[PDB]
């Protein structure tokens, strides 16, 4: 075989793990902020557009995880 695929497991196992782990702190963080009746200026503005460019990084990363995943589990058989 080529692939070792008990490293490959390990590896998937753990990018299963960080990806869940970061959206739920992800949403955790942004719920939080979006939350704050009392900053509303154009900092917290600026920081609400920094923080959905962080959501979308992480969405878009979760998307080539995912497929990521398949291929690898594919690929162990």
């Amino acid at each position: 075989v080529q692939m070792d695929t008990e490293e490959v497991r390990e590896f998937v196992g753990h990018l299963e793990r960080f990806k869940e782990l970061l959206r739920e702190e992800v949403n955790s963080l942004s719920n939080h902020f979006h939350n704050l009746e009392s900053w509303r200026d154009a900092r917290r503005d600026k920081f609400s557009e920094v923080l959905d460019n962080l959501k979308s990084t992480f969405n878009e990363f979760d998307e080539a995880a995912q497929e990521q995943i398949a291929w690898l589990k594919e690929r162990i058989r």
